[PDB]
């Protein structure tokens, strides 16, 4: 119901939208740093954590033109381009595995979004 | 809103109700094993994981009499004695810390609820 059953055949899902903190770090280029050259960082990042991890929202493609054009076209896949710029973490698994994965991805992503942490 | 802000001053909360699997293990005494003598296991368990962890529902006190009496009295604190027998994990913290704690407690509790796991 609201309960987790450990013996359920369904996986659980955890999803989180973490805001990229552009307000706190107005000039830091998060989107570049996270994606990496040709998207290698976020590829690696996904591979290391076992989570699906996406940069979404206004600024996510760093091509004000292309972004404008895709929104204007009305296509629902690009609907996210209107939202605040954010990292979207999605994991699935049995409860223990899912929380572990979310925790792993959450903590790796924190490292990117709080870039002057000690 | 639905977003996590890493710089929010509010902690987040994660709560989960995990069913003790009495159906799958009809004779195994989960409640005893989890609480421990004098409640030391669950004390330790909470201390090791950093989570609040409670056994709730019918069977949680293993005193069919006392349980009956407390429910019958109508006091709202004992309302849970009607629910399926379950472990209730609650954690608070900033996102990375919260998921880490939930993950830790979830996986420790799994060890108690799937007692013949390899």
């Amino acid at each position: 119901e609201n309960y987790l059953d450990l013996f359920s055949h369904k996986n659980m899902k955890l999803k989180e939208r973490v805001l990229i903190p552009v307000k706190q770090y107005p000039k830091f280029n998060f989107v570049g740093k996270i994606l990496g050259p040709q998207g290698n960082t976020i590829k690696r990042l996904q591979e290391e954590t076992g989570a699906k991890i996406s940069v979404l929202g206004k600024g996510s493609m760093r091509d004000k033109a292309k972004e404008e054009e895709l929104r204007k076209g009305g296509d629902p896949k690009y609907a996210h381009l209107n939202m605040d710029l954010h990292v979207f973490i999605e994991v699935f698994g049995p409860p223990c595995e899912a929380y572990a994965l979310m925790a792993h991805a959450m903590c790796e992503v924190k490292k990117f979004l709080v870039p002057d942490m000690m």
